[PDB]
């Protein structure tokens, strides 16, 4: 099976999370393509992939709390080929904030409005992902089992 992983990361936490998930999928036999959201084009982005995993950090704001590199993709999510696609979301944040990992909720809700099939509840990481490595691996393991 082929999996696409797209992440938006400012300090490297969601990027570390994306690379950890990519290894667990590859070691289970999937062909994995991992890309920074700053370098992708939304048009037909998901065409040909069996599983798509989307990740991003949360930054408090009055208009949009998504990490800046992911905004352009999010705004054009309707042109990616999400209808009927198997997808799951993940993201890093901090529970001292009101909207803890709020970007994960925003992405799940829009994918749901576009007809995607959310395979598993989103992974929400508090603090340093390097200390939550077991939670990342287990989630990756559970997403493989819903495919
Ligand atoms: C100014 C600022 C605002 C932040 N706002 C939020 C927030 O609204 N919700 C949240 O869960 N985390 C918030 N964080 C925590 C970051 O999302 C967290 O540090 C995360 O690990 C960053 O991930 P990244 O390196 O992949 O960009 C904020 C951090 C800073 C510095």
């Amino acid at each position: 099976p082929k999996a696409l992983i797209v992440y938006g990361s400012t300090t490297g936490n969601t990027e570390y999370t994306a690379e950890t998930i990519a290894r667990e999928l590859a070691d289970a036999g999937y062909e994995v393509d991992s890309r920074d959201a700053a370098s992708v084009e939304a048009g037909g982005l998901f065409e040909g992939f069996d599983l798509v995993l989307l990740g991003c950090s949360t930054w408090l704001d009055d208009s949009i709390e998504l990490q800046d590199d992911f905004i352009p993709l999010f705004d054009s999510l309707e042109e990616t080929g999400a209808q009927g696609r198997k997808v799951a979301c993940f993201g890093c944040g901090d529970s001292s904030y009101e909207y803890f990992c709020g970007a994960v909720d925003a992405i799940e809700e829009k994918l749901k409005n576009l007809g995607a099939e959310i395979v598993q509840d989103g992974l929400r990481i508090d603090g340093d992902p390097r200390a939550a490595r077991d939670d990342i691996v287990g989630w990756a393991h559970d997403v493989r089992g819903a495919i």
